[PDB]
């Protein structure tokens, strides 16, 4: 099998719930060492020991992805703990529907939060990912970015750029042995009502809504050995549509 | 472990060389039963004799896609022999570079080749995988579909047909539980200024078939289960005309 991870240690951000818990929890029953990270300093560490206390390496620190100490934080609990990084999910992140007439820094801040602060990690991991032979980058998009709709300014295009800069730093980053890639996900249960849902899904083929598990193994084989020649990817999972 | 294609019955076509050997050959080890299919009837055999030979199950079959009476007699092929289909690989296909002042003919053919084949084999999978409880539609296509270049009139256009018609009909079979995807694969050493298309890979290297055939098990396999209407394209990073 080349969709398992061995010897490879994996910076997850925004990992406490959701996508980012799934990929963490999934990356580390694939044999990854992970460093899981979160705004939220308890809920980093409730998933890096859930993952211990079910067999896998895992610590778990505060990150807020914008801040420039946060950040180089976590990429020295990574190499203080586990020695190399090979690689980064970038799954922090945020934003929604705001009107046009937003104010300044609202529209700034979607760049900031969005864009500006995993660029950054990115440059940081790199150079450890180069000494370690290679390695692989994840950015976790939103759909927001290929598509076009009402109250999308600073939501849209912020993710727009995700997308665009993973396809542009491949070129980069590819000289150095890392590749770089992307996940654009559709909605997903979470709620931790029955009429609402059912409409959600007049535009999903597939009739269901998502899992996190069913992002966690699309970042799992983009992240493998198994995806060692995919770089520049943008890939929709979505169950074939769109939603709200 | 979501990987495997276990109890799967998957028609590759033009699966005697190249890509469709490797994607065959992977996706039997996966743990699908396995219809080879290759213009060649006996380029086909060897492939399913070496599956089975090597532990696996798989016929091989004569095919030209571009006939109706082939198309049906492969699905048929596929029910007689393993009881139901679930996955379909549209790998045949063919055609590249051509004159703009090109015979309609050649325009045509690219056409039937690379687009009325594979939807057709489409229309007569879908009723077996619904029946089967699910199953994964692939369309090996090209680069050429989304790139822009002299001489690609009929090539890359069909091409673009495979990228949009995938997109499109993940709508029409989604609710009888059927995926729908491609994979455009960039340069693949199939078969010295070689170097040319090296300066534009970011990862400097080309592609080997297992590479093509790794995304081929993933797109197709329960880890994709919510994965529909993609073009995945597997470059190295970057384009090579």
């Amino acid at each position: 099998s080349p969709f398992h991870l061995n010897d490879a240690v994996a910076i997850v951000t925004g990992a406490a719930a959701g996508i980012g818990r799934a990929i963490a929890g999934t990356f580390a029953k694939a044999g990854a060492s992970v460093v899981v990270t979160d705004l939220k300093s308890e809920g980093a560490e409730a998933v890096a020991a859930a993952i211990r206390q079910a067999g896998g390496k895992a610590i778990g620190l505060e990150c807020n992805v914008t801040d420039e100490q946060h950040r180089e934080a976590v990429i020295k609990a990574a190499l203080d703990q586990f020695g190399k990084i090979t690689v980064l999910v970038n799954n922090a992140g945020g934003g929604g529907p705001k009107p046009f007439d937003m104010p300044m820094s609202d529209f700034e801040w979607a760049f900031k939060l969005n864009l500006f602060s995993l660029f950054r990690l990115s440059q940081l991991a790199a150079p450890h990912m180069q000494k370690a032979g290679g390695g692989a980058i994840l950015n976790i998009s939103s759909m927001a970015g290929e598509n076009t709709n009402v109250r999308m300014a600073s939501y849209g295009s912020s993710k727009a750029a995700v997308n665009h800069l993973t396809r542009n730093i491949a070129f980069d980053v590819g000289p150095m042995g890392i590749r770089v890639n992307a996940i654009a996900p559709g909605a997903i249960k979470t709620d931790a009502t029955p009429e609402i849902e059912r409409a959600m899904l007049k535009h999903k083929p597939l009739g269901r809504l998502g899992e996190a598990q069913d992002i966690a193994n699309a970042a799992l084989f983009l992240c493998s050995p198994a995806a060692a020649w995919i770089s520049g990817q943008v890939l929709t999972v979505s169950g074939g549509g769109v939603q709200e």
